[PDB]
């Protein structure tokens, strides 16, 4: 019921995302559902795709209502297609409630499900504006807040076989150390934020800060990498290269086109910290989040032809995406009631004896509004 009963309600595997158990229909059908703050549709497998463990069978549900409307969602790395309806939805290890939510019954997809994963649909937690087919399709969390007395916020602790917590309706103070710092949500569509400054190992990148948000910056648990606009990526790598001079590496590595390996002997110490300064709550005030190489150098456990690592910072043409690389350092509070997102040092982030992930402030930063793109 309460927040204790929600601790540790997330599961997954490295590179396959975090999922929460949900029930849909009556009687309740159990599905595992990818937690995605980067989209706004609740969409589940509804047909026996050979790689799904379980799927939504509408014919078995007494409370199912056909909306007599289809939906077609292409995106860069894939597509799904489905039939809109509504049904009763519960979260067993969430608040003690049942709600009537929109469901897209997925009937055809390409490169949407992961071969080998233990989830079979997606929970988009972002805002109606980016819901398919349009913002009249009320996102799940909107329905949850409207139909109940669950407070309008949730928080995510992503750890990594991975685990974590999704606290629906509140904050659990044991999941973080130090204090929460809040950045405003710039516009309620994605969880858009504004980055005001970037440092590699204390050294500023000294770019026009608008480049950091071209054409936007988002917090997205449905993306693995920290993704950076192309110009920003170029400068960051050039600067990460300079700082990690001790060893040299091929161009293909930085591009995520090869891995690089060490004996059972990783010198994380040879790699720099990365700091993002975010717009703060108050005029001219910012704060910074700092991640370790333990967040951006990801063990590739599946290398059959060989301890290898993927460089998990990549180029974007869609703006900055603070994906799992960022969120695994932090307890992240999606404070929808106050249009703000909070960051605190996660009690489960992977670090060593030399260095920690950090959230520090306040700092004084001028023209922070100028960093947003229009
Ligand atoms: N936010 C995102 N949403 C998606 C989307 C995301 C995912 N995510 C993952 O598989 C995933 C997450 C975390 C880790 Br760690 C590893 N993998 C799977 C299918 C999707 F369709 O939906 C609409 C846009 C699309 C791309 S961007």
């Amino acid at each position: 019921g309460s927040f204790v009963e929600m601790v540790d309600n997330l599961r997954g595997k490295s590179g396959q995302g975090y999922y929460v158990e949900m029930t849909v229909g009556s009687p309740p059908q159990t599905l595992n559902i990818l937690v995605d703050t980067g989209s706004s549709n609740f969409a589940v497998g509804a047909a026996p795709h050979p790689f799904l463990h379980r799927y939504y069978q509408r014919q078995l549900s007494s409370t199912y209502r056909d909306l007599r409307k289809g939906v077609y969602v292409p995106y860069t790395q894939g597509k799904w297609e489905g039939e809109l309806g509504t049904d009763l939805v519960s979260i067993p290890h969430g608040p003690n409630v049942t709600v009537r939510a929109n469901i897209a019954a997925i009937t055809e997809s390409d490169k949407f499900f992961i071969n080998g994963s233990n989830w079979e649909g997606i929970l988009g937690l972002a805002y109606a504006e980016i819901a398919r087919p349009d913002d009249s399709l009320e996102p799940f969390f909107d329905s949850l807040v409207k139909q109940t007395h669950v407070p309008n916020l949730f928080s995510l602790q992503l750890c990594g076989s991975v685990g974590g917590s999704m606290i629906i309706g509140g904050i659990d103070h044991s999941l973080y150390t130090g204090s929460l710092w809040y950045t405003p949500i710039r516009r309620e569509w994605y969880y858009e934020v504004i980055i005001v400054r970037v440092e590699i190992n204390g050294q500023d990148l000294k770019m026009d800060c608008k480049e950091y948000n071209y054409d936007k910056s988002i917090v997205d648990s449905g993306t693995t990498n920290l993704r950076l606009p192309k110009k920003v990526f170029e400068a960051a790598v050039k600067s990460i290269k300079a700082a990690s001079s001790t060893e040299k590496f091929p161009d293909g590595f930085w591009l995520g086109e090869q891995l690089v390996c060490w004996q059972a002997t990783t010198p994380w110490n040879i790699f720099p910290v990365i700091s993002l300064y975010l717009m703060g709550e108050v005029t001219n005030q910012s704060f910074r989040i700092t991640i370790l190489p333990q967040q951006y150098l990801r063990p590739v456990e599946d290398v059959a032809t060989s301890d290898c690592y993927k460089f998990a910072i990549s180029q974007s043409s869609t703006g900055t995406v603070m994906g799992a690389v960022i969120m695994e350092g932090f307890y992240v509070v999606f404070d929808r009631a106050r249009k703000r997102i909070g960051f605190a040092v996660s009690a489960c982030h992977v670090h060593d004896e030399f260095r920690t992930a950090a959230v520090e402030g306040p700092f004084v930063t001028l023209d922070m509004e100028d960093c947003g793109y229009n």
